């Protein structure tokens, strides 16, 4: 039942900006934006960001039976929009290339299977694919003869320019395709974008509805979600506006953790993080780590246990920035850490801590 699997997703803070400066410096050098993502496995995007909590109305109003998810690697996002909309189906895109996620990996493990995907891109080239081509637009109705009402792209693109390439396509399909000129123009591109220089216009007839900065983005970043449409350009978001917005989520909100914990997805993560690590993570089972091994392998699990334990030792807190400052600061082997461990393991270890602050009292 995909209402049920909406329990493991973790509520969602942000603020929608409709078409003084607030600084604080976290002295922080981990990805604590995963530390509410630990029920999730090969992608977490739906921890972050969620159609139901940011464009609800527009979903209510437009009442898509499809919807079209670009760049959309393991989809957790596609996956957590398929418990809140029980009902609709998807076309799935992500770019064929072999260094992520072109299978919905994550959507299957939290749905179980691929039924409501009428489109996953079974037999597309990488050409096909790729949201930046012609002939990936061209193709999109392959399977589904529904306009793209809305269309959902969390592409990272390998250059800037990219994101342009996409939304200028987009406009090209919506105003020439059969399918979608016969719905009209009320059609949307709700798309990932990182803000830069001000005074950059968005493709001619493209026009920004509202700008959203998520709790759950990278804190160094300038990451947000731009809902998009037809109509009288204006102007993309700068690393200004999204500073201001983004700091203040930081300095006064709580990450909101799970209601439920999905106890599989877990131990997947914590198996994945150090093979053989079971749970509940107490000082009997950081201890039992330690004795199986008595090299780099040896090393890097060294480095893992050390930091576990660091949170087992630490005192309860509230998930914020503050206290992951505290967190970190507190921990006399940071900088060992981050040079001994990758960002893949970072980030599970990231996910884990976060299991064993919400385990806490
Ligand atoms: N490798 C990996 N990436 C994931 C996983 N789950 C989510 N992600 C990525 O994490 C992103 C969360 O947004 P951010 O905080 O903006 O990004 P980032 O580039 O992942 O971040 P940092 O790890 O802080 O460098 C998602 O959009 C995905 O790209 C996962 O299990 N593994
Ligand atoms: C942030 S991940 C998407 C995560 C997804 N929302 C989830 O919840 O699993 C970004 C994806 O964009 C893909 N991508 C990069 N360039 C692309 C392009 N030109 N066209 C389509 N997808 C692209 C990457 O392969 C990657 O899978
Ligand atoms: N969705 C996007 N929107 C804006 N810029 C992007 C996007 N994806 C990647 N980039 C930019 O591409 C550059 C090179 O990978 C990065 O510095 C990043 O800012
Ligand atoms: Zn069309």
């Amino acid at each position: 039942d995909p209402t049920e699997q909406l329990a493991y997703f973790p509520k969602i803070t942000f603020e929608r900006l409709k078409n003084g400066k607030l600084t604080r410096n976290y002295m922080i050098l981990l990805p604590w934006q995963h530390v509410n993502r630990y029920n999730f496995v090969f992608s977490s995007t739906g921890c972050k960001v969620s159609l139901k909590t940011c464009i609800g109305k527009l979903m209510k109003d437009l009442n898509p039976k499809v919807l079209y998810f670009i760049g959309e690697g393991a989809g957790n996002w596609m996956a957590r929009t398929a418990c809140e909309y029980p009902d609709i189906k998807f076309v799935y895109r992500s770019l064929k290339d072999d260094l992520d996620h072109h299978y919905p990996l994550e959507y299957q493990r939290v749905i179980g299977e691929l039924s409501r995907i009428i489109d996953s891109g079974e037999g597309l080239s990488m050409e096909t694919t790729d949201a930046t081509q012609k002939t990936h637009w061209d193709l999109i109705h392959r399977v589904s003869k529904d306009a793209l009402l809305i269309t959902l792209c969390d592409a990272e693109f390998k250059d800037r320019d990219d994101f342009f390439k996409m939304v200028i396509l987009w406009r090209k399909h919506v105003l020439s395709c059969r399918i979608c000129t016969t719905y009209g123009t009320d059609l949307y591109l709700f798309a990932k974008y990182h803000a830069k220089d001000c005074n950059v216009k968005l493709p001619f007839f493209v026009r920004s509805v509202a700008t959203f900065i998520m709790q759950g983005s990278k804190l160094s970043g300038s990451e947000c979600y731009i809902l998009l449409t037809l109509g009288h350009h204006n102007n993309l978001p700068c690393h200004g506006e999204i500073q201001n917005s983004k700091m203040k989520i930081a300095v006064c909100n709580d990450f909101y953790a799970a209601k439920k914990l999905d106890n599989k997805s877990i131990e997947a993560n914590c198996k994945s993080l150090l093979s053989g690590l079971r749970i509940p993570i107490n000082k009997k089972e950081l201890n039992r780590q330690r004795r199986l091994l008595t090299k780099w392998l040896t090393n890097k699990a060294n480095t893992i246990i050390d930091w576990l334990e660091h949170i087992l030792n630490s005192p309860k807190g509230e998930l914020n920035y503050d206290f992951f400052e505290a967190l970190e600061n507190t921990y006399p082997n940071m900088i060992k850490l981050i040079d001994n461990l990758g960002n893949a393991e970072i980030k599970k270890l990231i996910k884990v801590t976060g299991y064993m602050l919400v385990s806490k009292k």
